């Protein structure tokens, strides 16, 4: 692996969390036992349904592999 | 909306050309029919040893894959 990044939009998931897990928006729990928000599948962040419109499109993460 | 990119610096390394190849930079032939110039292992930019010198840092690609 070199210094790289990988540079573009979120392309946001809907997830079912296994274990107790926060916004990476605004940091309340993603509530509920299923489908409880979204995760890029790209970078991994991790928001709430209503927040996915709170926040940035862009999404950047450094390539190590 | 945007692409995703594969953004660095570029890692040039001597390659055997198997075909005549011409630098991307100058337009000279890469002379010879061995270890005639580098290429980038990430974008595949094509150089003379003495082009590399010259040439931007900045490596981007589009990740279709
Ligand atoms: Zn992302
Ligand atoms: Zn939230
Ligand atoms: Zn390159
Ligand atoms: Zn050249």
């Amino acid at each position: 692996g070199s210094r790289r990044a990988s540079v573009g939009s979120h392309r946001f998931k809907v997830y079912n969390y296994m274990s107790p897990t926060f916004c990476d928006h605004c940091g309340s729990l993603l509530w509920g036992l299923v489908k409880q928000g979204l995760k890029c599948e790209d970078c991994g962040m991790n928001v709430h349904h209503k927040c996915r419109e709170k926040v940035a499109n862009l999404c950047e993460f450094i390539v190590t592999d």
